């Protein structure tokens, strides 16, 4: 749409503790495509959507999607 | 920085009636660099940095800019 979208311009290099994330809200549109993870320190973290941890995360059964 | 941005995939094809925008955000730091207005009913439109309007409207002091 003509309407403003939220993008990542960089990836997050360390892996985010499980406890630390909260949810999580997909951000695949954008030029460079990212999930972003919502942590407890009300911080929100651009991540590469192919790596092997952040898929782990987006498949556990208690992490809800959230919008963006 | 590995936080989100707001940012613009793409840009509104029309020009915007003034009555109807209130305030303007920059989105200069993505792929595609935009201007975002912000209308009276608070939605966002992505617009071209470059073209003359976008310009013209901006430098109104009563059109503030909102980070
Ligand atoms: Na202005």
């Amino acid at each position: 749409v003509n309407t403003p979208s939220t993008c990542c311009l960089k990836y997050y290099e360390k892996v985010l503790p499980r406890r630390l994330v909260v949810g999580y809200r997909k951000a695949l549109n954008c030029h460079l495509p990212a999930i972003i993870f919502v942590t407890k320190r009300n911080r929100e973290v651009c991540t590469n959507p192919n790596d092997d941890w952040v898929q782990e995360y987006i498949k556990d059964p208690n992490l809800p999607l959230l919008p963006t």
